[PDB]
């Protein structure tokens, strides 16, 4: 049971669902290492350029420190923002939820962009925590 | 027993979004074991006073039953019209338009999505077979997973 293509499937289907241009997961351990970083609506050659993974800082380590659904119209705007590294896409708008279970929580699921020019929905952010929660799933059993 | 309360409250999550993004009046989802017995059942739409009434949980036949066997997607504009339904048990809300799609991984099937009564009247449409499609592979990752 490959948990890296699992995982690229979950956010592969979050970002059709709710019309999002990029999505993204990551996963981390108790000492907040990256152990997965997967994503879509991304050339590989973009990819390449950007070079170094995302290390969870910024808002997406606001949503690691605290875990619950956050939804922005502009991400930069965020007072905790720390702003895309050189070759990065452009990002606006803005979903992110925790991969969890009850017990715990492993990851972030986040979208950007869309592409409706819209920020996203509440129904969006529904659907969005339920895809996150079969992730979770995922994780705490690859764990234990 | 109970199913693990992490796999029940992502079950409920997806037949709940499903719901709300197809516009489906009803929504539930069937969990089956490999012998094809029904196992676990979870629902949205039906008030606790009706489920009382109605009594007796499904037991995976009819329609259902046939998605239980051969797992594809179905749509219908009728369901108690097709040759296979069984009928409404006593007290069940009477049901026109159905979307079902099987919940599954590549090697196997654990259970159906489906959805009824779409609120404007009509039937389900092509984007919605293919959205609650990708909603039912989350809950076959989710299935897969608990287990
Ligand atoms: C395609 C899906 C992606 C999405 C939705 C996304 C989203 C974001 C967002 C919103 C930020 C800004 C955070 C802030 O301002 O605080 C950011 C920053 C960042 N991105 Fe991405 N990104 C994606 C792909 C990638 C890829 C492929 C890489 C590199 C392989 C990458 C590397 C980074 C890095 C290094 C940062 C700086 C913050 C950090 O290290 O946590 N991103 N990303
Ligand atoms: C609210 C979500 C629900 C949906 C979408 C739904 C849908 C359906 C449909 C379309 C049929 C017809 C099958 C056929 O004619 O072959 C059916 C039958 C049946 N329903 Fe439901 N129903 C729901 C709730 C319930 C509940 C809450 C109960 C019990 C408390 C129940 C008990 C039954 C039983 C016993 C059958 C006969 C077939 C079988 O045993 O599997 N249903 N349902
Ligand atoms: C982007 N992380
Ligand atoms: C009703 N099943
Ligand atoms: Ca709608």
């Amino acid at each position: 049971p490959d948990l890296e293509a699992t995982l690229r499937a979950i956010v592969h289907s979050a970002t059709s669902l709710v019309d999002a241009r990029y999505g993204a997961m990551e996963v981390h351990d108790r000492q907040h290492r990256v152990l997965h970083f997967v994503y879509e609506g991304i050339d590989e050659e973009t990819v390449r350029r950007i070079g170094h993974l995302p290390k969870g800082l910024g808002v997406i380590g606001l949503l690691i420190e605290d875990p619950k659904p956050l939804r922005l119209d502009d991400v930069s705007a965020h007072p905790a923002s720390i702003g895309f590294p050189p070759y990065h896409p452009p990002m606006r708008t803005f979903l992110g939820v925790p991969v969890r279970v009850r017990d715990e929580s492993f990851g972030t699921l986040y979208l950007t962009d869309k592409t409706n020019g819209q920020p996203f929905s509440d129904d969006d952010e529904v659907l969005v925590q339920a895809l996150a929660a079969a992730a979770g799933i995922a994780v705490a059993n690859a764990r234990l």
